[PDB]
């Protein structure tokens, strides 16, 4: 059998595999050509990952069928997750901060803090009074920081607003495993995916060249379920793939623009008929060296793997930590205050403790 193997590239090289050939042996043969540990390689066919024990007959692979390989080398409750450009260079939980937008000083006092993503992403959406002297600024300018290490106020990361604390134990749409955090799509059902599958998914589309181009916005991916009007608008979410794969994604304009012009290279490093450049000659029909002879997701997972909602019971209401009078939460803001005048405890919904900067940063609000 011939199967075309696409590995960090648009073109797929052919591999010879017998009827009983194991997915591990395929991942052994691809490891020789590419020189990488087999225990990090992941074979994906039609969107489904193939486990090592499986065989060609079980998979329902056929002649010239395309398989991708992708390489993969009380606790703090975190609402916010960011991409830290350094030193981490990977997605991390972040701290949510605010400042006076008029003077750029982190002293902006909020009557009531933020309740959701729109409150902290839409500029000039919130308001307060700044504690700078001779500063009139009322504008709340929210920013984020990586939480994996200390950071100067100035050193800010971008929030990945789709990445969500899986506090509802929602299973993945791709793998059915309950992970944390998870990416939640902006389709009608708010479909949930784990970040391991988001990676697998983004990479598979890069090799396939199945990215979508929002003309004004750029190139993106919709929900994995194919849902309409679910393109990821916040394109910094592709930073999650890491630099190799992000870098690849950025080069998609170049490569599509060349595709539209009628251009075509099949090297792993990089008028009607030689790479010059890299220096490697090849056929244009089959992409071989110079010499031309010789996608769905399951419905049951899709129903379960939605952000959806929880019907209120018992989450809905909690007694005041100090005085015990029931308080029900309004919106997603964790910052509770007590109307009982002999008490008036400001506390955190989630932690059950007095309100403070840690709760604020880790989870001023929750989704
Ligand atoms: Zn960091
Ligand atoms: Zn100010
Ligand atoms: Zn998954
Ligand atoms: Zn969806
Ligand atoms: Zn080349
Ligand atoms: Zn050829
Ligand atoms: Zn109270
Ligand atoms: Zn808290």
């Amino acid at each position: 059998m011939i199967v075309f193997v696409r590995f960090n590239s648009s073109y797929g090289f052919p591999v010879e595999v017998d009827s009983d050939t194991s997915i591990f042996q395929l991942k052994e043969v691809v490891a020789k050509r590419q020189g990488v540990p087999a225990d990090q390689l992941r074979v994906i066919f039609a969107g489904k990952e193939l486990q090592n024990h499986l065989t060609v007959q079980n998979c329902d692979l056929e002649q010239q069928s395309i398989v991708h390989i992708v390489q993969r080398p009380k606790p703090t409750y975190h609402s916010f997750f960011v991409y830290c450009k350094g030193p981490c260079h990977k997605v991390q939980p972040g701290k949510l901060r605010v400042q006076c937008g008029t003077c750029r000083q982190a002293t902006l006092t909020l009557a009531q803090g933020p309740s959701c993503w729109d409150d902290v992403l839409i500029p000039n959406r919130m308001s307060g009074e700044c504690q700078s002297p001779d500063c009139p600024g009322t504008r709340a300018e929210f920013f984020f920081k990586c939480g994996a290490h200390p950071t100067s106020d100035k050193d800010t990361s971008v929030a990945l607003n789709l990445i969500t604390n899986n506090s509802r134990s929602i299973p993945c749409i791709a793998c059915t495993d309950v992970r944390n955090p998870v990416l939640v799509f902006q389709c009608n059902h708010r479909h949930v995916i784990c970040l391991d599958c988001f990676h697998l998914y983004c990479v598979t589309r890069l090799n396939d060249r199945q990215f979508v181009h929002d003309a004004q916005l750029g190139y993106s991916l919709p929900c994995v379920a194919g849902c309409p009007n679910s393109l990821i608008k916040e394109l910094h979410h592709f930073r999650i793939l890491g630099e190799e794969q992000y870098n690849r994604y950025q080069q998609y304009g170049a490569e599509e623009c060349v595709l539209q012009m009628g251009g075509v290279c099949p090297r792993p490093g990089c008028q009607g008929q030689t790479c010059e450049g890299c220096g490697f000659v090849f056929c244009r029909d089959c992409k071989e060296a110079y010499h031309c002879d010789s996608y769905r997701v399951d419905q049951r997972a899709a129903e379960q793997a939605r952000w959806e909602e929880a019907s209120k019971e018992t989450k809905t209401t909690k007694p005041c930590p100090r005085c015990n009078v029931p308080i029900e939460k309004n919106g997603g803001c964790m910052h509770m205050k007590c109307p009982q005048p002999q008490c008036k405890l400001e506390w955190c919904w989630n932690c059950g403790c007095e309100w403070n900067r840690a709760c604020m940063g880790d989870h001023w609000f929750d989704v």
